[PDB]
C-alpha cells in the first residue's frame, strides 16, 4: 500500500471565445488564467469554443475584492446564452454576500430551483474550486472537493441539450429590487474575478 489506488478525467480548456468587451478578459493560457473585469465599460463574458454533452467541469476561482454589492460572479453550463429555451446550471455569486453561493439549473428555459449555500470562506479570499458533475440523471455541484448539492431526474424536465461553458461578471443589481445581489455601489472597481486551470470533459464535445 504505497501507491494512491483511487480512480482518476478532464482535461484543460484551451480555446476561448469572448462574447462582448473583450478588453475587459484576459487570457494567459500559460499560466492557466483567465480574469474577468467589471468597471465603467459594463463586463464581459467568456465560453469555451465548443459545446459539450455531459462531463466534469471545473475551474479555480478568486472572486473580486472589496464591495461587490450588485454584482453577479459566475461559471456555468448553458446550451446558449440569450436562448429563451436554454438548458442550463449555473453558480451564481451573490455581490452582497461573498460567504454564499447560489445554485441553480434550467430546462428547456425554465429555472427556478435555486438553492443557496454557505461557503465557510469569503469566496475572494484565495482560489477556491468549484465542480459541476452533469450526467443524464444527475446533477452534482462541488467545492472544494466537496459535494454542496445532488439534483437527480426527477420527471419534471432536466439539461440535457449540449453546452457551453461559460463565466461573466455583471451588474444583477436590477434584479428583484436590488434584494437579490444587493444594490450596485462600484467604488471599488476594477473588479476582477479570475479563474484558474479550467478543465473540461475528455472526450464529449460535440
Ligand atoms: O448595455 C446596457 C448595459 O449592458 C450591461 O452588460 C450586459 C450584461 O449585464 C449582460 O450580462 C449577462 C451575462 O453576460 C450572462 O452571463 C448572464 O447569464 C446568466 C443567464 O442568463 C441565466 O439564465 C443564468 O444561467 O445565469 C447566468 C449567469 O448569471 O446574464 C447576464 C444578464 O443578461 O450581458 C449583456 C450582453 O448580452 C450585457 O450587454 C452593462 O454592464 C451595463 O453597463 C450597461 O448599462
Amino acid at each position: 500500500g504505497m501507491a494512491d489506488p483511487s480512480l482518476h478525467e478532464a482535461q484543460p480548456l484551451k480555446f476561448i471565445a469572448v462574447d462582448y468587451c473583450p478588453e475587459s478578459c484576459t487570457h494567459s493560457p500559460e499560466s492557466s488564467t483567465i480574469t474577468l473585469t467589471f468597471d465603467h465599460r459594463g463586463g464581459s463574458r467568456w465560453r469555451s469554443t465548443t459545446r459539450f454533452q455531459y462531463g466534469t467541469f471545473s475551474s479555480l476561482i478568486q472572486c473580486p475584492k472589496g464591495n461587490t454589492s450588485g454584482l453577479n460572479f459566475n461559471i456555468y453550463l448553458s446550451s446558449l446564452e440569450g436562448d429563451k429555451s436554454q438548458d442550463a446550471i449555473d453558480f451564481e455569486f451573490l455581490g452582497k454576500d461573498k460567504r454564499i453561493v447560489q445554485t441553480n439549473y434550467y430546462t428547456a428555459g425554465t429555472g427556478n430551483r435555486e438553492a443557496i449555500h454557505d461557503l465557510g470562506f469569503d469566496c475572494s479570499d484565495g482560489f477556491h474550486e468549484y465542480v459541476i458533475k452533469w450526467g443524464p440523471d444527475l446533477i452534482q455541484w462541488l467545492i472544494d472537493g466537496k459535494v454542496i448539492r445532488s439534483v437527480r431526474a426527477d420527471g419534471e424536465g432536466f439539461p440535457q441539450k449540449p453546452m457551453f461553458l461559460y463565466a461573466s461578471v455583471w451588474d444583477a443589481s436590477y434584479i428583484d429590487e436590488g434584494r437579490w445581489t444587493g444594490p450596485y455601489v462600484g467604488c471599488d472597481a476594477p473588479y476582477i474575478c479570475l479563474y484558474k486551470n479550467v478543465n473540461v470533459p475528455v472526450g464529449t464535445a460535440v
